């Protein structure tokens, strides 16, 4: 009960920052959740027991990939407490609840694909999940660890209030589904242009936690340059592996995924940065005013790929 988790200094202070790494100990990543857990949420929101044995179990389900590992899911964690954070009175206690847990859940058991290979592979999970298939497995990976005994970090939750936590969850992962961003943020740019957008609206509010969960996701865009850097490293040593994947099943992969073609990657992420992320840190800036660090933050970085481009760097 009077059991706080407390960081040293440098952690305790920079930790309430977007731009925030959580850096390479590994064995500190679970203290810094659970204290983000208690500021973010409050110490009587989960049992301590209950919570260190989901987030152990939780870790046990991410596969040492890449760049789809149990970091990522911490990183991702760590981007939606800053935004809570700065966003104090505008979330209740149920979603402050579920999205810190959907982050961390929200790439359970990635085995480094995208949903295009699984489906050219013929995976018995396309079969099951004929769209966003990884986000949908992602879910059932978190409700399988949640029915674990002594997992049910809900379980002090009504029967109402535990089916809308899981409701929460559920839209949150999936949205995490980039194939499902480009609509949502559209859409929410229609609503704020328009006026038309209300926060008191459950369609409206699903849609602003989608675009939360996209930037969440996406955070590497928003670090110093140094980490963004060294990240696209882990992100393009996935996509090479899949693309290395395609051209077994006899199919070219795009160039995104084909390591022949590294020395296109700069131009591939101005693209990307000025067709998903400045978009949408644009867009939740606009809805949020608190969150411009982040656009701020992947300004910067985009300026920085442009500097890669005319061999300054
Ligand atoms: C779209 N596109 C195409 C290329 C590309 C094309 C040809 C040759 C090399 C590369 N690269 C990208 C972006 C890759 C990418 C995707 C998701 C990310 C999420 C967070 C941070 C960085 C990210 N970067
Ligand atoms: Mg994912
Ligand atoms: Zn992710």
């Amino acid at each position: 009960g009077l059991m706080q988790f407390t960081l040293p200094v440098r952690l305790c202070k920079e930790i309430e920052l977007f731009h925030f790494d959580i850096g390479p100990f590994e064995n500190m990543w679970p203290g810094i959740f659970v204290y983000m857990v208690h500021r973010s949420c409050g110490t009587s929101c989960f049992e301590l027991e209950k919570l260190c044995r989901f987030i152990m179990s939780v870790k046990k389900n991410y596969r040492r990939v890449p760049y789809h590992n149990w970091k990522h899911a911490v990183t991702v964690a760590h981007c939606m407490y800053a935004i809570l954070q700065n966003n104090h009175t505008l979330f209740t206690d149920l979603e402050r609840k579920g999205l810190l847990i959907a982050c961390l859940c929200h790439d359970l058991d990635h085995r480094g694909f995208s949903n295009s290979y699984l489906q050219k592979f013929d995976h018995p999970l396309a079969a099951l999940y004929s769209t966003s298939t990884m986000e949908q497995h992602h879910f059932s990976q978190t409700v399988s660890i949640l029915q674990l005994e002594g997992h049910n970090i809900f379980s002090t939750l009504s029967s109402s209030e535990y089916e809308q936590v899981l409701e929460i969850i559920r839209k949150a992962i999936i949205a995490t589904d980039l194939a499902l961003y480009f609509g949502n943020r559209k859409q929410l740019e229609e609503m704020y242009q328009t006026g038309s957008l209300n926060l008191n609206n459950q369609s409206h509010r699903d849609r602003v936690i989608g675009l939360m969960m996209t930037a969440c996701d996406l955070c590497s865009v928003t670090k110093l340059w140094p980490v963004t850097k060294l990240t696209a490293n882990d992100i393009y040593a996935e996509f090479w592996a899949e693309g290395d994947e395609m051209k077994k099943l006899g199919i070219q992969p795009i160039p995104m995924m084909d390591r022949d073609k590294k020395d296109e990657v700069p131009q591939g992420q101005l693209g990307f940065y000025n067709a998903v992320a400045i978009p949408c840190y644009t867009t939740l800036t606009q809805i949020l005013p608190p969150t411009e660090p982040l656009l701020k933050a992947c300004r910067d970085n985009l300026s920085q790929w442009e500097k890669v481009i005319r061999g300054e760097e």
